[PDB]
């Protein structure tokens, strides 16, 4: 009875002072334009959004008859929380609304209290507000000059205009490859003068830089606690949920919390001619009776991806990149319906994933690290799984679960010769114990060095081989206007390695 | 012991080659046992508190040795991460025992008021607590770090390469301060450093309810104040007729089964009245001092001289207090105040709107550190130990964390705090809304509006460059010149 999907995955606003642009989108949907009621002095925005289902819930208006709207793409979780702290009404109807009322209340302040998977843009007579979630999970880039302000949830929207008319801002980072085109940082909300094109930029949320010991006992079950919250709010009720599931802990644990949420699950894994962790993963289907769905895909076609992977995320750091090649074959292999899909990724990088050893101390400096620097990668971004229709949102990364993990003192990131050993204890009463116990995951390459090392390329070159190719693939598709299937990656990768 | 083994030092790390603070109390130079390439120092402590425990020595990883000035509060907390069962003997041996196990880390997950200076090998470790509350100071050069709780011990001397992440002391050269939350990684040979940031205000917020908020707020407030009192020692509440204090003062009584209060007040004003209500509420023993405007204002060398801050503002907050802690009799006093709970909570919001109270709020939180307004030296300059229990790093992260809401509620200031109290506490006093001599004498010495907080800002960085960069004792500067001067100087 619920709408499963966002009411809109993304969208290309504009405010300007006078003039009058066909959106390019790597997100898959229907586009709609919403009114513009005060003509020139309106927020204009085209709507990406779930075929069928007006994008209604994603845009707000004043309910003085004023010139004030909110646009609004993705999602927001703690809505109960949020609905508490707002006035007589009247109850809104949709996320967007929900901003609005709450910006009525505590102004720009109001983002400090949100914990969601969105990026927003509100104008207010002359003054223009981008904003996105804590962790920046649904990138947001924008071109501001005197007099326009153009904002977008893709930058090759921003960038298929002939030079883009963006100049820099505070907070605001450049687009390497791209002019004209910033983007706003995670957990910040930037305040724009539409006349001056000047702009002052707050942040919202920020990685906790201490840590807090607290009762064993009570921080694992604090996890656990905060893990089946994130989830719940996740999963629509009426709607079974669909789970990306590996071997692993991070995406059993929200299969687990996910099947308890939802009262059914459905799982689906994804692996190559080489190799495949099907066995580890059916453990947990059977434990939770899930209906799971197993998918084998060549090692060319997952290599394939490559230009999908660099057009959707906008993202060229080619270790990123990797990572992404496995989930973009993923979502575009899956077959039937739009799907709402819940994924175990993040949970590495507050629980420090990859520690190896019992010493503490470089766990902490990589966590630390890894903190300061996940933005921009856009890693998360909701078009890697909208470029076919289905929506994505992980629960490690909800902000009350992520402060709750970043907090933690390193000895329960790294235990008892395990590593991430808190989600595993956390977790060990919903799930086979063979499943909490297993390491995660020497000598083997990833298919992407593999791809450049069969091509000549000296092992010690290879990385950087990888950075110019990811580079190339994202001039163009993102820079260049031109769509994947156009793009000869065979031919790229060889040029590279030619020039290597 | 009722006191910190140390309040302050003065220390050095070079090859081979004393300090006069305004902090009051013994001095002890530690044993140099590596000799020439050990850590040299020089602690200022109370008299009647052994300096022992505020010193560590090892040979894990490197011939090792840590000076502690202060205390840290999340004792049991840091213990229970800990390997075996040997105790430390104090927390300068406690910070040890967890550099062991986290390295500079270890600094993310105390919650204490100290400056701490180690010496591993030849690497050196500059450490100051979350809020930077005891101030730390040091010079770097190739070869030479000096590290001092009192930048006038590093002012009278040559060298000192500049710091990136560090702020310049004013006037001084080649001194900085150490920031707020943070750990400084200084290699000796090279003389260059790298700073970690330890702790950063929240700048997300919460939302609890009601009865939630209040009883977390409350729970907070106990155990930061619990951690402060000394088992068996019966500790002094500086008490204003506020709700800030008053909630103190509960918590110090609830905790030590007693209390010392003092209230202090001038010949313009005192709330004498309102701190008496709470006084009889709790039964506690009970102090009225009054000192004359005059007096007040000859403290302006005195709190420069002990803040080391030049802001003007906070020179003028810290004036009453000043004049209190000197003017306490007895002995030697473990001190809790109710100060920096305005801060937090937005104690100076008048509105029922919200957004400008978090405008204030997030732009406190980000240009707090370098006032040094919650130095101990304020207090310790008179003998007395001063610790503030509101900016305690959890009741802090509480409070900075909570929305707006709960800070202005129906239509009172700070309102979880004093909902959170309502039990403990008169009605009258958790009711009662939250609501310049320095001035007054610049214009009797003439000067116009838009002129004068300029000029106070003149007479402060006067008073700082004779005290803090002379080393000219306080009372040995004539507060009545100084303003003199910078009067006819606009
Ligand atoms: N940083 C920034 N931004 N700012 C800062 C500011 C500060 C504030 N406050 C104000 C000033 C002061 O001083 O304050 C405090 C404390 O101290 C003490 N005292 C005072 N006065 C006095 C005292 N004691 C005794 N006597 C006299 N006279 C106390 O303890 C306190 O706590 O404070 P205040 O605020 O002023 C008062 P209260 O008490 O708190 O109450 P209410 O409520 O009215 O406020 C801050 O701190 O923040
Ligand atoms: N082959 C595959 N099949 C199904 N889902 C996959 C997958 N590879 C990755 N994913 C999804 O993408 C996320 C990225 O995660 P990874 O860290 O590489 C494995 P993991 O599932 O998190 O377990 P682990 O990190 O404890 O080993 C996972 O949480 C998972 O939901
Ligand atoms: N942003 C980063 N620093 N890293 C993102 C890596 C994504 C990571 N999965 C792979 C496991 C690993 O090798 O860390 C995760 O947290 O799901
Ligand atoms: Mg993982
Ligand atoms: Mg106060």
């Amino acid at each position: 009875g619920a709408p499963v999907l966002p009411a809109a995955f993304g969208f290309l606003a504009s405010a300007r002072t006078g003039g009058g642009p066909g959106p390019v989108f790597a997100t898959r949907g229907s586009h709609t334009d919403i009114d513009t009621p005060q003509g020139e002095r309106s927020l204009a925005a085209t709507l990406v959004h779930a075929p069928s289902v007006a994008p209604d819930r994603a845009v707000a208006r004043s309910l003085t008859g004023a010139p004030t709207t909110a646009v609004l793409a993705g999602e927001i979780y703690n809505r109960d929380e949020l609905l508490s702290v707002l006035p007589a009404g009247p109850a809104p109807e949709g996320d967007a609304e929900l901003v609005l009322r709450l910006l009525e209340r505590y102004d720009l302040h109001a983002f400090r209290l949100v914990n969601g998977r969105f990026a927003t843009v509100v104008r207010t007579g002359d003054r223009v507000l981008l904003a996105t979630d804590h962790a920046g999970s649904v990138p947001l880039y924008t071109c501001v000059a005197p007099g326009e302000v153009r904002a977008s949830t893709e930058a090759k929207a921003l960038a298929a205009h002939r030079d883009p008319k963006g100049f820099p801002l505070a907070d605001a980072r450049r687009v390497a490859g791209l002019t004209g085109v910033y983007q706003v940082p995670a957990g910040a909300v930037m305040d724009i003068d539409l006349g001056s094109g000047t702009a002052v930029t707050h942040r919202t949320w920020t990685p906790g830089l201490s840590r807090r010991i607290l009762p064993e006992g009570e921080a694992v079950a604090a996890v656990r606690a905060a893990l089946e919250k994130a989830v719940a709010q996740r999963v629509t009720p009426g709607d079974t949920p669909l789970v990306v599931l590996s071997g692993g802990i991070d995406s059993s644990g929200v299969a687990a919390c996910a099947h308890r949420a939802a009262g059914e699950l459905d799982t689906v894994s994804m692996g190559t001619d080489t190799s495949n962790e099907f066995r580890e993963a059916r453990a947990v289907v059977d434990h939770l009776r899930t209906r799971h769905r197993e998918i084998t895909i060549p090692t060319t076609e997952l290599l394939a991806q490559l230009p999908y992977a660099v057009w959707a995320s906008e993202s060229v750091d080619p270790d990123i990149i990797e990572y992404l090649l496995p989930l973009t074959a993923l979502y575009r292999a899956l077959d039937g319906p739009e799907r709402r899909i819940l994924t175990g990724y993040g949970a590495d990088i507050p629980l420090g994933g990859m520690h190896r050893e019992d010493r503490l101390p470089a766990l902490d400096t990589v966590l630390a690290h890894d903190m300061a620097t996940f933005d921009g990668l856009n890693e998360m971004s909701p078009v890697l799984s909208t470029l076919a229709g289905h929506w994505t949102t992980h629960p490690y990364w909800d902000r009350e679960v992520l402060d709750l993990l970043v907090s933690l003192e390193a000895g329960l990131k790294r235990r008892h010769g395990r590593d991430k050993w808190v989600l595993r204890a956390a977790m060990a009463d919903a799930l086979p114990a063979e499943t909490v116990n297993r390491p995660k995951l020497s000598g083997t390459t990833s298919s992407f060095s593999r791809l450049l090392l069969d091509h000549g390329v000296a092992e010690d070159r290879v990385h950087e081989a990888k950075r110019q190719v990811v580079r190339e693939l994202f001039d163009l598709t993102v820079g260049g206007g031109r769509h994947p299937s156009e793009v000869d990656t065979d031919d790229v990768v060889r040029s590279v390695a030619d020039r290597t």
